[PDB]
C-alpha cells in the first residue's frame, strides 16, 4: 500500500506545515504537525481542558466506534522548544492520505503549554522519528510510520516541502517526478531516536565548498536550519548589516539585503538552499530587521536540519532494519 498527502505552511513564513490526518469512525480530520524530530501522535481533545483550546478542532473519540481506550497508558512530552503536553491514550483508525492504519496509538491531550494553545491551526503532532522515542508509558507505542511499514509498498516516507507554498508526505513510495538530478543516500544513527546523519560540508553563496563533518538530525518540526557558530558566523559575514540580537533570539539583518544561497553536502552531492528560503521572515511586519533562517546550534545541543534546509530539497527517510536518508535536490 501506499500514502500521499499534502502539507501546508501555517502561515506566510512556513513557521510550521501542517497535514490533514483521518482519525476514527467515521472519519474526524485533524491538521498536525508532521515531525520527524518526535514520536508521538497527539492531538487536541474532548479531553483537553476547555481554558486551553483556542480555535483547534478535536478528536472526540466517544464519537468514534473504533476508538478503544489503552486502559493504565498515559504520556507526558517537552520539546526543545520548552513546549509541553500530557493526556492519556487510546489506539483508533489512522489514515493519512489514502493509507490507513488501524490500532495506531493516538495520544489525546488532557493538558497543553501556552505555545499549543496560541497556535489555532495546530491540531496536534504526528511523530516520525523513531518509535523509541515515543512517550507512552508504561507500554511505549509505535509512530504510524512503524506502524505502517509492514503494509507499504518498500519501508520509506518522502518529505517534499514547499517554499510559501504547498508540498508533499508520500508513504511506500518515491516519486520520481519531484526531484532534479539523483537521490543521494547517507547513514543514519539511531542511537538518539532521531534522523541522524552527517553532512560533509558546506559552501556559503559561489564560496568553495568547505568539506567538513557535521552531525544533525532531519527535523521536519523544526522551522530554521541550525548549525554550528563556525558555519553561522562565516555565512551571515557574506550579510551588510547582520548581527546576533538578544532580544529577537539570534541573527537578524536588513529585511532589503538579498541573501547568498547556502550549500550543504550529502555525501558527493550537494544541496543548494536559495537564498529567499534563508530570508526567513520580518521580525514583524513593516519591520527594519528580517530573521535569520541560518542559526547557530550552540544552546541546543544538537544541529538541526530544519524546514529551511529540508524545504530545498526531496528527503527520503528510509526505514528498512539499517535506517538511511535521502536527499535530492528538486
Ligand atoms: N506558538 C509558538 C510556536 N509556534 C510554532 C509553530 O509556528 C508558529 C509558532
Amino acid at each position: 500500500s501506499t500514502g500521499s498527502a499534502t502539507t501546508t505552511p501555517i502561515d506566510s513564513l512556513d513557521d510550521a506545515y501542517i497535514t490533514p490526518v483521518q482519525i476514527g469512525t467515521p472519519a474526524q480530520t485533524l491538521n498536525l504537525d508532521f515531525d520527524t524530530g518526535s514520536s508521538d501522535l497527539w492531538v487536541f481533545s474532548s479531553e483537553t481542558t476547555a481554558s486551553e483550546v483556542d480555535g483547534q478542532t478535536i478528536y472526540t473519540p466517544s464519537k468514534s466506534t473504533t476508538a478503544k481506550l489503552l486502559s493504565g497508558a498515559t504520556w507526558s512530552i517537552s520539546y526543545g522548544d520548552g513546549s509541553s503536553s500530557s493526556g492519556d491514550v487510546y489506539t483508533d483508525t489512522v489514515s493519512v492520505g489514502g493509507l490507513t492504519v488501524t490500532g495506531q496509538a493516538v495520544e489525546s491531550a488532557k493538558k497543553v503549554s501556552s505555545s499549543f494553545t496560541e497556535d489555532s491551526t495546530i491540531d496536534g503532532l504526528l511523530g516520525l522519528a523513531f518509535s523509541t522515542l515515543n512517550t507512552v508509558s508504561p507500554t511505549q507505542q509505535k509512530t504510524f510510520f512503524d506502524n505502517a511499514k509492514a503494509s507499504l509498498d518498500s519501508p520509506v516516507f518522502t518529505a517534499d516541502l514547499g517554499y510559501h507554498a504547498p508540498g508533499t508526505y508520500n508513504f511506500g513510495f518515491i516519486d520520481t517526478t519531484a526531484y532534479t538530478g539523483s537521490i543521494t543516500y547517507t547513514a543514519v544513527s539511531t542511537k538518539q531516536g532521531f534522523w541522524e546523519w552527517t553532512s560533509t560540508g558546506y559552501a556559503v553563496g559561489s564560496g568553495t565548498f568547505k568539506s567538513t563533518s557535521i552531525d544533525g538530525i532531519a527535523d521536519t518540526g523544526t522551522t530554521l536550519l541550525y548549525l554550528p557558530a563556525t558555519v553561522v558566523s562565516a555565512y551571515w559575514a557574506q550579510v551588510s548589516g547582520a548581527k546576533s540580537s538578544s532580544s529577537v533570539g539570534g541573527y537578524v539583518f536588513p529585511c532589503s539585503a538579498t541573501l547568498p544561497s547556502f550549500t550543504f553536502g550529502v555525501g558527493s552531492a550537494r544541496i543548494v538552499i536559495p537564498g529567499d528560503y534563508i530570508d526567513f521572515g520580518p521580525i514583524s511586519t513593516g519591520s527594519s530587521s528580517c530573521f535569520g533562517g541560518i542559526q547557530s546550534s550552540a544552546g541546543i545541543g544538537i544541529n538541526i536540519f530544519g524546514d529551511v534546509a529540508l524545504k530545498a530539497a526531496f528527503v527520503v527517510f528510509n526505514g528498512a532494519t539499517t535506517p538511511t536518508l535521502g536527499f535530492a535536490s528538486k
